[PDB]
């Protein structure tokens, strides 16, 4: 059975506490549920099941990714589901979509990610109730979405291991940060963002913002760049700078078989190939691309340099470069419109963030073979291939 | 592409706060994970990826899903993820898994839920920062678990308008629940839950944890005298709802030939599944077409089921499940149901599927099906054939 | 037995959230106590006991008072304690420390006010344990000092109380608020609050905050078109009313004698004090009774005074002590009041003393009174004499 | 300017999450204030002021000393205010009414001590808001009332200091510790506390209780204990008082308007005193606080016949024992903080209550009653009967 992705969509990448700071993220997957099915002809009743990657829901009520659905209109007889692995959601839900069609149990899938690390609140376990003593009230993004289980660390202490192992100085990593953020202001003042961006209308205060630019997207240099303090170790390479950051947003894709999408008359975005995920050591949970491309590439029947366009998320610098050093594709086509370290990193949405980018930029240049792949935390990766039709 | 269950188990049921009250969900779900790894023979080693359903994992930690199968023993090669669809989560991750080996991604999966209700902690958004004046701790157990998000009020008042209806008393709903109680007593005292049920060391003195401890049966004078918990003048009472409860369910999966290939004998072909919406207000009402349509494409009739397991959520959506679809009420819940077992919304799909497989086993039933209903309005089901 | 009033010192009124917001009380009154020792010519050691005002003490530690004594170097082995009547708590322990040396325990007294509303922490009782459910975190600053602990409603309702009564209507109040915000501009601009107020360091950059940061601009035309912040119906808005702030204020006292023997000159003699309590429904009008059984004690009559400085928690509340009384309102508030300088509750007692004392002195006023009113039905009022 | 004392009452002490486990504070205190007014025959229309000691009000709303009067039946023409001097609340409370009557400025004052430490809620600064990274859940009665504020540790630590420059062994702790458990014990169960005690009705949910005794109130099973504040210390949970719940008060009138009004008076208040000392060895508070209290008064400890001297430590009440040199049997022969308790805003007035029932029955002419306050404070007050 061959999968399809009819249309995509996604809104601009919000900065913490920012333009989308009171914002529940079901607010913003509805908006991507109804771009995705304006921009494929498809009415929200024709909708099977929404599959959205979630993973910091605290707070928000039950089932947000049936909250999500239910404002875009999707009617009550479908179905609605979220699941979490961690920054790899947003593309294995795509990949999760897909499944329900190829066994034949949907039609029409909508299928991304969303996430407000903004609303993510403080909670702390208190039934049994504390008779005495001071209690922490625990940061859900960093103890849930941050922060290692195994080893007690957050993410950027295992940017520093693989740092280590491949002797990536800081000046190498601040020279990747400082490309990434002038890539990403040169496609967004070309305006090769518009496409896969819908604008986002924030009410509230007084006056209603048409939220429709990523707000990180500001630019760099690199005599500011190496003036940064590294926030996971004293002794380290890792900053602020050459870090992603946390933000909120969120992208969807529409799904439907490739003789579906015929009888409609739909001009697809690409045709899903093969996906795949494998698992790392969580020590250098950043190298999970790298078996997880590996097997992408292998069951689809390509080879490395059959890829014309790349999509590998930059959750750190040092782990970027590692990726890039071991696959030894060619970093011309490897996230020419820049990565998340200027563009945002919603945990949550990213896997579905990056597929946008990805889409639309083969789409533009004439693109037949992509790849996009996340590094997940806990160690494990996750990789997609498309090709056009 | 025929998946089969090659083994399944489950930790019993905790009441709130009771023997699991400060054990964490993935500790619940490492056991089973490693219990059905050795039902079956087979080694953490071979497991390809784990998918346990959870509805509240707030302060757990990163993906909850890769904690209890690293501590199962599973390398760090496998994956592991965690998913939600309420209280339809544990059945979803089964046939979610099912469909990781029927398009060739996978060859073993463990695949269930696991729930800690009692560990859900009290959250508030506190980034933006409270200017001036009071605001509430929100308990994540009835905000992201037993509120409905669309119309606001508990789970609870879901079932009083199913009541409403089917013009369900409160004489008929409590002898429903009574009913449920003294079934599952009586399959607790035949020890008919045993195979299906792992035990659980609680580290501290260590304790043993082997008996559901929500199971102690009830009566019909101390039933009828209980007040109603969501209406003053309604039906649904404490005693004819589930409770809030703990614990874990999950599955060896892996493809019928290769079941044959290592000598395992499968507890059950999965021969069909589906899952259908409905309105939010009814949302017990998700069993009547979601069964029906897992039916329709297992090409069976209500007639040809052997057993049923729906869970019993409430009462009122239980009754109202059984008029509709007009199965044989003697082959529903025969060893009690949720209402006396206990409801752990992550877990509960993958226990009530432990409870099916572990009864056709033993009384040779060839023909299952499970059904829960799911908050918001959803249904799920799945039809199990024996081999 | 005669007590004078050495000196006294405040600090600039900061806003809610302004340039005091993360700057707890006693880092506040530690500079009041060190100015008025420094304006004096007192020395630290010599220091027998600090009254300090303060409604919001929660989270601070052990007695600010004594954290703000110590820190303005006041030796170990002089005391400090706190004390809370609400509004007029700054007042109340200057009136306190009199009596300290009247009745010969002590000889030098640090009496004032502090309070830091923006640095008052939201609490919960959770001792017991939170089953289940939501459960609210009280703001201390709304619970413990604006909101009435027999009715259960703010300041403002009981405001409005008083403006139903004397059928003071929004227009009426509205010009007493704009008169009162004029004043407090003209007296920024000519320098009148460059005598009372001591710079204070707020050690990202140490900032000097050396104006009061509420004093704004108004008119009578953009006062009218705010909406009322208590009652629908109401008159009460966010411009006739006092605002949230941070501040603290102090006055050393010593006994006439001790003046004449240290060369110092004080700034009045403390003549009489009173306290008297009244309906809680109708808090505002405390200042009335206080202030005449204030002047009975000093054998004055309302003609006899030449400066007033009422209190202005509400525009509702001030114009009714005004019509009172009967006195000239031109010597009532000359420099502005609280709704316009703000009111900061433990420490307005003090502050209203400073603008009163060096208002007296600059103009050259014999016979001065200080008042205000107090939540729960209360008030206190004192009368100050020059020498 | 003689102001006697014509009555006193007090609660049962409480013991932490116990009978006053969810009883607010001015609870308690309208109960003292109702009882002192029925056990002198004066009416509460007569009460000028109400002054309550209280170090923990938080989140009981506005002016908790007020709330008590009003509940108490003392009306709204009265006025009310609470202080805070930490443990020395309760008693600097009644020098501060003493001095309201002997300036004129007022009558009738009640005057003492409330607290309730099982309600005492736990607090955070959310203002601002928490962007990013756990923040700490601040325990308002650790913080405002066992933490010193200049050093940072709890108060069981300054009586390690006070032990340590002392030489006060373990088993001298233990022993000042037994002996004052005996004697409350001893007196609890001779009735000895029933003339002060006033009961408190409970009211709740399965139902109501009435509270006339001390719960805490109970070698072998006493030096099986581990010390609460250091790995290498002295002080105990045994040793050291405990956190407690309850409230104690006195109605106050002149010598000449209790002969008026034909009440005979519990004692004369012939001075007090207040001092500080070093934070780090807070116990010493009542050496010099006694000292300049006796001196004011013209009394020697000699002339002394019973003393209230308050066990927050068994280091810091052994210190002052054996430097005063007063004879130790007639330092708290009914017990002491240890046994009883220790609610903060209301011990002032609590041993206040001991001492004026004890000299009431044995017939002592002068007593005296002090507390060590913490960040080095100490407070003292001598009374004597007629
Ligand atoms: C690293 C991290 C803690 C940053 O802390 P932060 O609260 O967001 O603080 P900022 O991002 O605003 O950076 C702080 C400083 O660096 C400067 N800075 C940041 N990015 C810069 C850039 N790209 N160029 C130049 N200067 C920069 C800022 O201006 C600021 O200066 P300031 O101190 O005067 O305010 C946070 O971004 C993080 O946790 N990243 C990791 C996310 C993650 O692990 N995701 C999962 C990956 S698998
Ligand atoms: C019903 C519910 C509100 C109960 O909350 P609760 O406050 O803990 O009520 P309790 O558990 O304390 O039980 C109440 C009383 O009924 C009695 N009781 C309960 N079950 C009984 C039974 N089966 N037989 C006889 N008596 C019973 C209990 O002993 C208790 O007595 P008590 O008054 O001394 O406490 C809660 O369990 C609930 O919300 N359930 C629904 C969850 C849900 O929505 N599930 C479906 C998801 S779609
Ligand atoms: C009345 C009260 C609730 C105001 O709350 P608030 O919302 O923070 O008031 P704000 O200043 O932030 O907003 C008031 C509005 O009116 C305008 N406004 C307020 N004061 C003004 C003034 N003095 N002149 C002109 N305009 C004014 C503001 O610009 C604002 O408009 P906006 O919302 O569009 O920005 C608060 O000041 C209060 O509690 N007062 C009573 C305190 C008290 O009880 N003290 C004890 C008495 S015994
Ligand atoms: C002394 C203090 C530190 C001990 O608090 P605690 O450690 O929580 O003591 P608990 O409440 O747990 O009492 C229960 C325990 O003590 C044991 N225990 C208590 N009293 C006992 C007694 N009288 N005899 C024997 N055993 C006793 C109990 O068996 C139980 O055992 P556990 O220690 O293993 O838990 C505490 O009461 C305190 O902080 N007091 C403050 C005193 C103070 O500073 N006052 C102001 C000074 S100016
Ligand atoms: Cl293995
Ligand atoms: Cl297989």
């Amino acid at each position: 059975p061959s999968i399809v992705i009819a249309s995509a969509a996604r809104t601009a990448v919000g900065s913490f506490n920012g333009a989308f700071a009171n914002t529940p993220a079901h607010e913003l997957g509805a908006t991507v549920i109804s771009a995705v099915l304006e921009r494929a002809g498809v009415a929200a009743g024709e909708v099977n099941e929404v599959i959205l990657g979630q993973v910091l829901p605290a707070g928000e009520g039950q089932n947000p990714a049936r909250q999500a659905a239910m404002k875009a209109g999707v009617p009550q007889e479908a179905t609605a589901w979220g699941m979490n692995q961690l920054c790899g959601s947003g593309l294995r839900a795509v990949a999760l979509g897909m499944q329900q069609i190829a066994t034949g149990d949907a039609s029409i899938i909508v299928a991304g990610g969303m996430e407000s690390m903004s609303m993510a609140p403080h909670c702390a376990h208190l039934r049994g109730g504390v008779k005495m003593g001071d209690f922490k009230m625990i940061d859900t993004m960093i103890k849930d979405g941050l922060t290692d289980a195994f080893y007690g660390y957050h993410m950027g202490t295992t940017a520093e291991n693989v740092a280590k192992q491949w002797q990536l100085s800081r000046d190498e990593q601040d020279a990747f940060a400082v490309a990434s953020q002038n890539k990403a202001e040169a496609a967004q003042k070309d305006g090769r963002f518009k496409d896969e961006i819908v604008p986002f209308i924030v009410k509230g205060r007084k006056g209603d913002i048409t939220v429709d630019a990523d707000e990180e997207i500001r630019g760099a240099t690199l005599d500011s760049m190496a003036k940064l303090r590294p926030a996971f170790d004293k002794e380290g390479t890792v900053t602020a700078g050459n870090a992603s950051g946390l933000n909120d947003g969120a992208a969807a894709a529409l799904l439907m078989s490739e003789a579906e999408a015929s009888r409609r008359g739909i001009q697809p975005l690409g045709r899903i190939v093969s996906w795949a995920t494998v698992g790392v050591d969580p020590k250098v949970m950043g190298t999970g691309p790298i078996p997880a491309s590996r097997k992408a590439l292998e069951r689809a029947g390509w080879k490395i340099g059959d890829l014309d366009l790349v999509e590998a998320n930059e959750a750190f610098a040092a782990q970027a470069c590692a990726v890039n050093k071991d696959l030894g594709w060619d970093p011309s086509i490897v996230n020419v419109n820049g990565g998340a370290i200027a563009i945002g990193h919603p945990i949550g949405a990213s896997g579905a963030r990056i597929l946008n980018t990805l889409l639309f930029e083969m789409k533009r240049r004439g693109a037949r073979k992509g790849l996009a792949t996340l590094c997940i935390g806990g160690g494990m990766g996750v990789a997609m291939c498309i090709e056009s039709l």
